[PDB]
């Protein structure tokens, strides 16, 4: 059953996992993780990684879990297990409000990628074509920059270290566009500070950008991927996650039972 754990975080997502004033992990992660770890009767330790290089530390065994917003992604899933998800997103794009591209007309909302039907493609070849020349940034390593480099090859990608530095370049018109989730962007675009930013598209799921943000943790620890599953359901049944959701990301984000 464990005694004590080491979960890695990035610090640099906002609101999942970012730094408070005295330099102090904080986030949705960070509550959550800790909720988690009580419910698992394990002592918690949340110790600070970079993004570039999160995954093969874990397999290392610098630490033993993942909670840094990182999607149950395909690519990931053949080096790490995952628990089952604990937040469930689409991913949109992210624009100036002053951009031409807030007018474009979007024909599919909801747009699933597990299986992309022609009309599905149709709408992907649009906003690829209208993107032809936009300046893209995402931040490196995730299924944002696997999208826009499987999707939407003939489009310009910058890639970045941290999504607080594409934030910076897109505020100071170094990139014209970004692409991340709805639980990042709304946070983000919510607060007045960024009153000059706006979502736009269609809101995406599945594919590339996998079924929702789970803990990461190495393949042969199937029994602390058992206990942070059973942590996880009690934590989704009893409204636990819906309520840091709603503190952290201002909407609730929490998946349903019966999957
Ligand atoms: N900088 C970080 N600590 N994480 C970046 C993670 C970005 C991305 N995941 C987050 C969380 C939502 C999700 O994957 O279902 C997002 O899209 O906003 C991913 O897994 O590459
Ligand atoms: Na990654
Ligand atoms: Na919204
Ligand atoms: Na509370
Ligand atoms: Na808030």
């Amino acid at each position: 059953d464990y005694k004590s754990i080491t979960i890695a975080t990035e610090g640099s997502y906002a609101p999942y996992n970012f730094k408070d004033a005295g330099g102090k992990l904080i986030g949705f992660d960070i509550d959550l993780g800790n909720d988690l770890c009580k419910r698992m009767n394990i002592e918690c330790k949340f110790v600070e990684q970079a993004w570039d290089g999160i995954i093969p530390s874990l397999t290392a065994g610098r630490y033993d879990a993942i909670m840094a917003a990182m999607g149950i992604q395909p690519a990931r899933e053949k080096v790490i297990a995952f628990s089952r998800p604990y937040l469930l997103t689409p991913m949109t794009f992210l624009t100036t409000a002053d951009s031409p591209l807030l007018k474009t007309q979007v024909a599919i909302e909801n747009l699933p990628l597990d299986n992309i039907t022609p009309e599905q493609k149709a709408e992907l070849d649009k906003f690829t074509k209208i993107f032809e020349g936009v300046k893209f940034g995402v931040q490196a390593g995730t299924s944002h920059e696997a999208f826009m480099k499987q999707m939407m090859p003939s489009v310009q990608i910058s890639t970045y270290d941290t999504i607080d530095n594409v934030v910076m370049d897109l505020k100071a018109g170094r990139i014209d566009a970004s692409l991340a989730s709805v639980s990042f962007l709304k946070p983000l675009t919510d607060k007045p500070d960024n009153k000059d930013l706006k979502m736009f598209g269609p809101r995406m799921t599945g594919g590339l950008f996998g079924k929702g943000v789970g803990v990461g943790i190495r393949k042969e620890d199937a029994d602390l991927k058992a206990l942070f599953d059973k942590a996880i359901d009690a934590a989704i049944a009893d409204g636990t996650v819906q309520k840091l959701s709603q503190q952290w990301f201002g909407y609730d984000a929490s998946p349903k039972q019966h999957h």
